[PDB]
């Protein structure tokens, strides 16, 4: 038996709907221990409670394991809901004007990750030498476009189409607010905050492991979250599949 641990949603979804059978050609039982916070997971796993988990990306297990002093590692990336750029009063990205404004939410992590996508557009350019994880608004060295943006809570952004040219929206709420992903006109390019399943350290050369990070990158697989997860960023090793 090798015993995964998710959050409620997505990745519990990939392991009763593709991997738990991919896994059981292999020899193996699956057991989906589902959890509704992001504390226990890590803790479970260090404890020896779960094998596996995956839930969270790697800015979040990094902190997480050095504030807890645990030994555990990330392995492999799943497919992640991905933090998207959408039409508001303009329709296209060769519409934005001198001035244009852009929502994105406000909490500082995700906030961060809105300008590096803008500037990964060339809307505006940050500062040189920083950290992306942490870029806020001291760090744009030139607003080339003079955007605007206006920082609102994450659940209030598909609400704020009719306000602003662009809306910037999370993965989760786009979802749950009934958005399409491939309704997006830019995905953010960048992989920092894709989901990685996560072990104990002493595990990362098991063979049960090897043949999980196997089942996570089959064809099978790909084709099952190319179908059921559509618009979501694919791990980075299958070259935008």
């Amino acid at each position: 038996e090798i015993v995964f641990g998710t959050t409620v949603g997505d990745f519990g979804d990939m392991v009763k709907e593709q991997i738990q059978a991919e896994l059981e050609k292999k020899g193996y039982t699956v057991k989906l221990v589902e959890f509704t916070d992001y504390v226990r997971p890590n803790l479970a796993l260090a404890e020896g409670e779960l094998d596996i988990n995956v839930f969270q990306h790697k800015p979040y297990l990094d902190d997480f394991k050095k504030e807890h002093n645990l030994d555990i590692t990330e392995v492999f990336q799943v497919p992640t809901a991905p933090l998207g750029l959408y039409p508001g009063k303009l329709k296209s990205l060769e519409e934005v004007k001198d001035g244009s404004t852009v929502s994105a939410p406000n909490d500082p992590s995700n906030f961060a990750r809105v300008l590096v996508m803008l500037d990964e557009l060339g809307w505006i350019k940050l500062k040189d030498g920083i950290n992306p994880l942490t870029a806020s608004k001291a760090d744009i060295a030139e607003n080339l476009k003079n955007i605007k943006i206006v920082e609102l809570e994450a659940a209030q952004l598909p609400r704020s189409r009719a306000d602003v040219d662009f809306a910037v929206v999370n993965g989760n709420y786009a979802i749950s607010s009934g958005m399409k992903l491939t309704e997006a006109l830019f995905q953010e390019p960048s992989f920092a905050y894709v989901a990685w399943s996560a072990v104990k350290t002493a595990d990362k050369d098991s063979q049960w492991l090897k043949d999980v990070t196997e089942a996570y990158n089959s064809d099978a697989f790909k084709a099952y979250a190319h179908k059921r997860f559509e618009g979501y960023k694919s791990p980075a090793a299958w070259n935008e599949g």
